[PDB]
């Protein structure tokens, strides 16, 4: 993609320009720095702080730039001066591509968008909102609101949250049937260790695209509306090292959702969704339970 | 302390109250919100980063609520919304002075400490002059803001006419800069263990020396800047990068908000130029996985200052 990156920087004839990636990418970066000051007349700057996705933008970064580019990810939201480098994988899903229903869903990650039109001849692909079809996220789900379902990628959190979120069956190829059972009651332990907690971390990210902080209030409204109390939180990383300086029983998180399920075992007190946090409260029945969207 | 904080808040009639501590202090965080909830009607949010002084402020919450209560530090910069309350220690720092008095060897007393002893320095002064000396305390700037205050980062309080230096308070990073910066003697008292000792700035050059020798070889540097309120050197980060040029070597800037090793590590650079929190140089040197340099001590490598042309790295 190097050659669209040079070519929008001499057509812009852009003087400052920002990179950032994804953890797995910023080995890249001194890489690609030297190629645009090389073969450009532009000056680079790296954005060196971690970045989780299009919901991270390096938006102080954005705002010192004429371009900044963002690798890794699809894009999010709507910045006037920042380029979404796609980065997609080269690898064929046709292997991977157990049904029992006849219309079947596919929903993928937004390195193997691309493939899923052809692995649809091998079925309705799910549009999301503001990117692709067939494109899901830990923390958007729109793409899986289409019988059964077909996930194509690594990990396991994705096809359980859209087995939750759909109540329908996912079978997740990798380039297994997705069992919730297991993650249900996960959830549940901690709730039940929540509910005894008196005084609650209510956890706000300032990062572009994990700011809920109207939720938030809304949240400690709710808990003092049942006679408990939570305190707004306002971080930029949510870490268990930054959480344990506050002595709280038990945290709520408004940023990123995956937070909460994949670091749990880290944290040293319960963290909680939203929605698991209106069930310990006493505001929503645990059968009414859903996985955190933004 | 509290009860400031709370008129304040009734004086100010806010609604919207911010809180920033240290990391120490985030302990009382959660006590700390619950009584100015209780108490008033203002509703409370707690700055949940890392905090490691005036220089950090959290400008984002600043810039959410009516006002920003910052603990532990001396106030530093101007923003119009945010208050100081500052860490004063009541420990009492005259015997440590007495201490330190056997050690000296001129008459001519410079005094130097932190913020938590700023209030005691005039009581230091008076009885270092009731035992003969002279003695005097520089006057600080928009940084340090008391008299005869040092940072890491600044050690203006210093640059004063005396032939030697006490330096009242813990650890040995601020009277060893002061020895530095100065090039004169600095007796270092606790008042904490009451025990004075001369700073020897030696071990400590020694050290910087093996950093420069590490970085010699080194071909590709990351230039760090911090986005921190009071670390940001951006325009000292695009002249260094000029100058590594000019000598056939290679910075690339990298902006970033915490300085850290694992943030470090990411980036395939040979070595790297701190332009934030001086400190961190310092303290963390031994975390990092390559070389870390003050600007000075790149401009060593490079080629722009004599190996002995040794400075402290102060934020001005
Ligand atoms: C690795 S990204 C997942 C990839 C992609 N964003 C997705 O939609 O699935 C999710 C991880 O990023 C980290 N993360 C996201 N937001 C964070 C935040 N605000 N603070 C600290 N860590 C965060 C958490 O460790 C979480 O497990
Ligand atoms: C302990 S505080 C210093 C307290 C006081 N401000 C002073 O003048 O001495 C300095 C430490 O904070 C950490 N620190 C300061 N700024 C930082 C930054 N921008 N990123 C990461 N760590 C930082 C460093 O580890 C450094 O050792
Ligand atoms: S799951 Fe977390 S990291 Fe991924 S897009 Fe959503 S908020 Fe960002
Ligand atoms: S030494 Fe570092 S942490 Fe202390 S005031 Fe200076 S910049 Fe801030």
């Amino acid at each position: 993609d190097l050659e669209r990156i040079l070519k929008t920087i001499k057509d812009k004839n852009c003087k400052k320009v920002g990179l950032q990636f994804p953890e797995g990418l910023k080995r890249q970066a001194i890489n690609i720095a030297r190629e645009i000051e090389e073969k450009t007349r532009a000056n680079v700057i790296i954005s060196g702080n971690p970045c989780f996705g299009a919901c991270d933008i390096d938006t102080i970064l954005a705002g010192s730039v004429d371009i900044l580019f963002h690798f890794g990810h699809a894009g999010m939201g709507e910045y006037e001066n920042v380029v979404f480098i796609e980065a997609r994988s080269n690898i064929d899903i046709i292997p991977a591509v157990l049904l029992k229903a006849n219309r079947i869903g596919l929903i993928t990650t937004v390195q193997h968008v691309h493939k899923l039109e052809e692995a649809c001849k091998v079925c309705v692909i799910g549009k999301g909102d503001p990117i692709y079809p067939g494109q899901v996220l830990g923390c958007n789900f729109t793409a899986a609101r289409v019988e059964e379902f077909i996930y194509i990628g690594s990990g396991i959190f994705h096809p359980l949250g859209v087995a939750i979120a759909t109540k329908k069956r996912v079978i997740a190829a990798d380039p297994v049937e997705v069992s919730p059972e297991r993650f249900l009651r996960k959830r549940g332990g901690y709730i039940a260790k929540a509910t005894g907690a008196k005084i609650f971390g209510i956890i706000v990210s300032t990062k572009s695209g994990q700011y809920r902080m109207k939720l938030a209030q809304k949240l400690k409204e709710i808990a003092d509306k049942h006679g408990k109390i939570g305190y707004i939180i306002l971080m930029d990383l949510v870490t268990p090292e930054q959480l344990l300086a506050f002595k709280a029983d038990a945290y709520v998180n408004t940023a990123c959702p995956r937070i909460t399920i994949d670091d749990a075992e880290r944290f040293h007190a319960p963290v909680l969704t939203p929605q698991e946090f209106e069930i310990v409260l006493g505001e929503r029945r645990w059968e009414n339970m859903e996985m955190d969207e933004m």
